[PDB]
């Protein structure tokens, strides 16, 4: 007779209704601390699945480790388990593809197995706004692309170096952090400068004058408030009633409206020229079949692809400034190619001139080595894939994750990779190189493998589109601080470690550098 035991189901279920409130919450909490410790050791078993790091708290997974240090978390996982290996993160399970082999098969990986959209949506489209980038299909973001890529032209960069040029020099002049007309010295957080320059910068050339001067008034606590909103946290809780969350929609509703503004400002007056991505977008933003895209979508669009830009174009010249600081010799080095390219300054930096400079492309290249802004990109699968020359399968819910800023750290395909060294880079300054066959996605013929060991600019289907925007930007840049300044760090500081918790590689603030200038006596001129 077994019907008397289930009885005592029965009866053991009414007797677990009733427990004590201490013993039930007790049990709520141990419950499924027990159940996901058994389950990992079922795991464990598949020989179909990558290897999953064991972590203690259900749900949390590995975040803390991997949300504070991610390179340090997959090199112990890469000594334990190899090259593929997956790990819990805030509910989801991250399948991480170590190495070159990774690149291949996250980036280049079939439109039907992966969505970069279905990761990233919940990131960008409360920050962007909606139907542009992730908010959309991929076909869609592919023509997006093209048509951002349409005013990023050789053309459209000898235009734009005169006037991030003019910024770099009215920021020495009127920025608090400078003011090169009355101090010969002083002292800058980089974390502080290079947003403003980078922003600054970015909003001349790309946005125009009109939009440029706006960030000379209240307006610009719009982009700090926007700019809050692009967060991780997002990813877990991207719409809370709370103050943060509503300055963020604000922000885009008020500088999607300003872009609308200026951009329906031109049609009524017919004032569409080839100035800025404003102009550019205007005659050149409809589908192939033949829907336009919306005014408020290209704001939005011009709005993601600032933002984009702000990030990794920001903490890249912190990162430059701040290894410079402590290498007087690369300074050196560098000025002495300033005085040769442009005739001892007699010379007007053009954007053909940028491209004779190959030891500060080469800084710009190295820096991008050693900090990659962006330490992990991630997909959804949306069908298993199986991981050739492996029994491994990612099933379909999965979210696989490439990380080639961690490669650009191994020995292994960089000889001493904690070591600044620009001259790694002698007799091959260009900031990516196609090695074989193309492939075009829509916005462009492109690399077709993505086995690179150096992969700052990602690749496949998702890749960018703003590395000869960025390189103008902090080619022009970097020009000008080191014709105009030397500079070092306080006594006994040396470059920070990077912060990774805000996903974008930033040097741990405040880093403080001490700048001079190389004329005391040289003057900026024009009115302020
Ligand atoms: C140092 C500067 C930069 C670095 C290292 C960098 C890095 C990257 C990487 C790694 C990706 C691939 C993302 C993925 O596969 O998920 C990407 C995509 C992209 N980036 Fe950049 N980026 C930089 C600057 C810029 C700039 C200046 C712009 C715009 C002016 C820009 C706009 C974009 C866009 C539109 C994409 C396409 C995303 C997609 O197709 O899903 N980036 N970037
Ligand atoms: C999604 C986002 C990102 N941020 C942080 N970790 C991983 C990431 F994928 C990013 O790739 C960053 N980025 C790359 N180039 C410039 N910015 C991005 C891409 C396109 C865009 F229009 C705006 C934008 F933020």
């Amino acid at each position: 007779i077994v019907g008397e035991a289930l009885e005592y189901v029965n009866i053991g279920l009414s007797h677990f209704l009733a427990l004590p409130l201490a013993q039930r919450i007790s049990l709520i909490i141990i419950i499924p601390f027990i159940y996901n410790i058994v389950w990992q050791l079922l795991y464990s078993l598949r020989k179909d699945r990558p290897p999953l790091v064991f972590y203690w708290i259900p749900w949390v997974g590995s975040a803390v480790v991997y949300g504070m240090k991610p390179y340090e978390f997959f090199e112990e996982c890469q000594k334990k388990y190899g090259d593929i290996f997956s790990f819990v993160l805030l509910g989801r399970v991250m399948t991480v593809y170590l190495g070159p082999k990774g690149h291949e098969f996250v980036f280049n990986a079939k439109l039907a197995d992966v969505s970069a959209e279905a990761a990233y949506a919940h990131l960008t489209t409360p920050v962007f706004g909606k139907g542009v980038i992730y908010d959309c299909p991929n076909s869609r973001l592919m023509e997006q692309k093209k048509f951002v890529k349409g005013a990023l032209t050789k053309e459209a960069f000898k235009s734009y170096v005169p006037l991030i040029a003019e910024e770099v020099y009215k920021y020495f002049r009127d920025s608090k952090n400078f003011r090169l007309n009355e101090r010969t010295t002083g002292t800058i957080d980089v974390m502080v400068t290079q947003p403003e320059m980078t922003i600054f910068t970015a909003s001349r050339s790309l946005l125009g004058k009109e939009m440029r001067a706006k960030l000379d008034t209240d307006f610009a606590y719009l982009y700090s408030d926007l700019d809050k909103g692009f967060t991780p946290i997002n990813f877990v809780f991207p719409n809370l009633p709370l103050e943060h969350y509503r300055k963020r929609d604000h922000a885009q509703k008020a500088i999607s409206g300003t872009y609308m503004s200026l951009i329906k400002e031109r049609r009524k007056n017919n004032d569409i020229q080839d100035r800025d991505l404003i102009d550019s977008l205007m005659k050149n933003s409809t589908y192939k079949d033949g829907v336009k895209m919306t005014d408020q979508e290209i704001a939005n669009l011009l709005i993601g692809v600032l933002m984009g830009g702000q990030h990794t174009s920001a903490a890249t010249s912190a990162w430059i400034l701040l290894h410079l600081a402590e290498r007087p010799d690369v300074q050196q080095e560098l000025y002495e190619e300033q005085m040769r390219v442009l005739d001892g300054g007699k010379k007007e930096l053009t954007y053909d001139l940028l491209q004779e400079m190959p030891l500060l492309n080469q800084t710009i290249k190295e820096t991008l080595r050693m900090h990659h802004p962006l330490h992990s990109l991630f997909r959804k699968v949306m069908k298993d894939m199986h991981v050739p020359n492996t029994s491994y399968v990612i099933p379909a819910g999965y979210h696989v994750l490439v990380s080639p800023g961690y490669t650009h750290l191994r020995d292994e395909y960089f000889p001493n990779a904690h070591q600044f060294n620009i001259h790694r880079w002698n007799n091959d300054s260009a900031s990516s190189y196609s090695v074989g066959e193309e492939v075009d996605y829509g916005f462009g013929a492109i690399s077709k493998g993505v086995s690179s060991p150096y992969l700052p600019f990602g690749g496949g289907r998702h890749r960018c589109i703003g590395e000869h925007f960025a390189y103008c930007q902090l080619g022009v840049l970097m020009s000008i601080f080191i014709r105009t300044l030397k500079w070092h760090y306080p006594e006994g500081k040396t470059v920070p470690p990077p912060d990774f918790t805000s996903m974008v590689t930033l040097p741990t603030g405040p880093a403080k550098i001490i700048w001079e200038k190389r004329n005391p006596e040289q003057k900026i001129g024009g009115r302020h």
